[PDB]
């Protein structure tokens, strides 16, 4: 039985209400949930879903040298793959295999409803509005590094302003933005984004196109047996219309707004 | 050395004007040679860039069995890696190795500016204004296979459209649009379309989100010792904003309108 390792974040995999009720598999729902049973039944496997332990995605601690989080489940021999929104980076690419992305999205602004802003640039342009990123990870090493005019103008801000703008979780930045009265806006994936869009209250909007481009892939220890496989199974579920399917059933058909 | 197969498209790979008074790599220029270079220095690699025998991407005959194009050449030993604007799909996974896509794209809508279109579901509800894709490949085989109603109905439309709505080649769909007077859409990657929209008469525009997902690959055999610094070398460039500034230069800062 392949023990997958995936990760509680909305609506990739989540507890159905009536979890308590049912065992296994079935406790979970969710595009990830729904992935994992089409990727085993394309690579003629029986299946175990176990929530990350630590409950995180995956990073190197700089002095310690460890894995933690999904990544580290593989890297350790815990797991033998993950099925959940795993961005597909250099780092990690180097010590796990990733199959192609099954889903596509960049770094994108999230404003409450209302909020004069509409792209980046605007964002640059004022300091009315505060705007930042989280703590740690992608979107903020994006900003640190970018030669970008208008980039490197938002990061010159955002790393000296006052109170912080960092954010430690995802959840408080889509909570500061709802609860700041149209005082903050927060830098974060286009798939949560546009996914928080869609859930009540029904108070922030997504704007301006993504900043950059990254993709989620399914992770595998390196070397593994399901690796070739796994990939093909994602290409195949992308051309057969699955992916964007699923997308829509999760995020559109089952949204509030 | 490194014998590179890549093809003669815009803007990917141009033959300089003055060609002959240049020599090896320098005879050309363009997204892809530009890419190559990064890839080697990256890799760490010596190669020759070669411009596809048959001008082709990579089909497989459903007869004869044998693969025409860069995957041709791939599989027949005639180059050891593809650095060009090659959608990574099933069919050709199943013989060679793709790295993490180094661009992402989609089926979308081109039309005449001027067009009253918006979208493939205007394009749906109407006939006035005609629409087709290639007359073979992967836009058509999408619409083909398609159960999604909009789509289907877009399909039962083309199938059966008089004068026929399929063109030969990509040059001649958007030939047609900027020749039907309004009266002719062409479906086409959104790579392509975006690449038109700032070409002169700047008479064409892209319209309506993309209609799928897909993303261009280097391709190496299977088993290539290649295969892993490419892949690596792919995540760095688009980490390091390098592939976002390399379609920026081709594409806008190049453009002419
Ligand atoms: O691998 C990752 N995947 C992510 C996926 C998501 N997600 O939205 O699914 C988020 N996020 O919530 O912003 C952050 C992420 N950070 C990561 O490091
Ligand atoms: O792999 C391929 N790559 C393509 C790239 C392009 N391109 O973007 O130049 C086109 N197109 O433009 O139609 C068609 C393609 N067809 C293929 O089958």
């Amino acid at each position: 039985t392949v023990v997958v390792t995936t990760i509680l974040e909305s609506p990739y995999v989540m507890m159905k209400k009536n979890h308590e009720m049912l065992e296994g598999n079935e406790r979970y729902e969710g595009y990830c949930v729904d992935l994992a049973a089409e990727i085993a039944k394309h690579c003629g496997f029986k299946y175990k879903l176990t929530i990350v332990g630590d409950g995180k995605y995956g990073a190197r601690d700089a002095d310690t040298k460890i894995w933690n989080g999904m990544v580290g489940e593989l890297v350790y021999g815990k797991a033998d793959i993950a099925i959940a929104p795993l961005t597909i980076t250099l780092v990690r690419e180097e010590v796990i295999d990733f199959s192609k992305p099954f889903m596509s999205l960049g770094i994108s602004i999230m404003i409450k409803k209302g909020t004069p802003i509409e792209s980046a640039e605007d964002l640059s342009k004022q300091t009315e509005i505060a705007y930042g990123t989280l703590d740690s990870g992608s979107t903020k090493e994006f900003f640190r590094r970018s030669k970008i005019a208008v980039f490197d103008k938002m990061w010159t801000y955002m790393r000296s302003a006052e109170p912080s703008v960092f954010v430690r979780t995802t959840a408080e930045g889509v909570a500061r933005v709802r609860k700041s009265k149209g005082k903050y806006a927060y830098l974060l994936e286009s798939t949560m984004n546009e996914y928080i869009e869609q859930r009540k209250p029904c108070d922030t909007m997504k704007v301006g196109g993504n900043l950059d481009s990254k993709g989620y892939g399914i992770a595998t220890p390196k070397g593994s047996s399901l690796g070739n496989a796994v990939n093909l199974a994602v290409l195949k579920l992308n051309e057969q219309g699955l992916l964007d399917k699923l997308k829509n059933k999760w995020w559109y058909d089952k949204g509030e707004c």
